[PDB]
């Protein structure tokens, strides 16, 4: 679980949207498994607007930071889960580093900033959903 919080947005994992999150809705794409709702409290974070390949981030299954080296944002192919069927999800980054289903929303971060969140992992592989794209979470 876990969330980016940049002015009147939330930005989650499409499949851990809440029902409020719906009811709120903003922007949702599956291809990319992103959610962004509104909220009435002024967000936490700032987003990254650069071409980082390395950064950190957050694995809830070892409460702990881990650092990365991260493919640019690609289309790349997911095995079927009880959420989505087997598809190309787009914008999405690989790492090596530990992940386990319960680490999607974890914050990966460079020195600019959010660079994006925990969305895919496999045996010792772990996908990132990229947010730097999307300019209008600052406005
Ligand atoms: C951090 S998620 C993760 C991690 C390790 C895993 N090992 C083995 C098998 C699955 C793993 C898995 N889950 C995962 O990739 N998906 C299920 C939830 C939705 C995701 C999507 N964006 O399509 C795909
Ligand atoms: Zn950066």
């Amino acid at each position: 679980s876990g969330a980016i919080y940049v002015g009147n947005y939330r930005v989650v994992n499409r499949h851990l949207a809440t029902h409020n999150d719906w009811a709120n809705l903003v922007w949702e794409d599956s291809s990319r498994d992103l959610l962004v709702s509104s909220t009435t409290a002024q967000g936490c974070d700032t987003i990254a607007r650069c071409d980082c390949q390395t950064g950190v981030y957050y694995c809830s299954s070892r409460r702990k930071h881990y650092p990365v080296s991260f493919s640019k944002p690609s289309l790349i192919f997911v095995e079927a889960s009880e959420y989505y069927p087997a598809r190309y999800q787009s914008h999405l980054m690989l790492a090596v580093g530990h992940s386990e289903p319960g680490d999607c929303g974890g914050i990966l971060r460079c020195q600019h900033g959010v660079v994006g969140i925990v969305s895919t992992g496999g045996n010792g592989l772990v996908g990132f959903a990229d947010v730097r794209d999307l300019l209008w979470l600052d406005e």
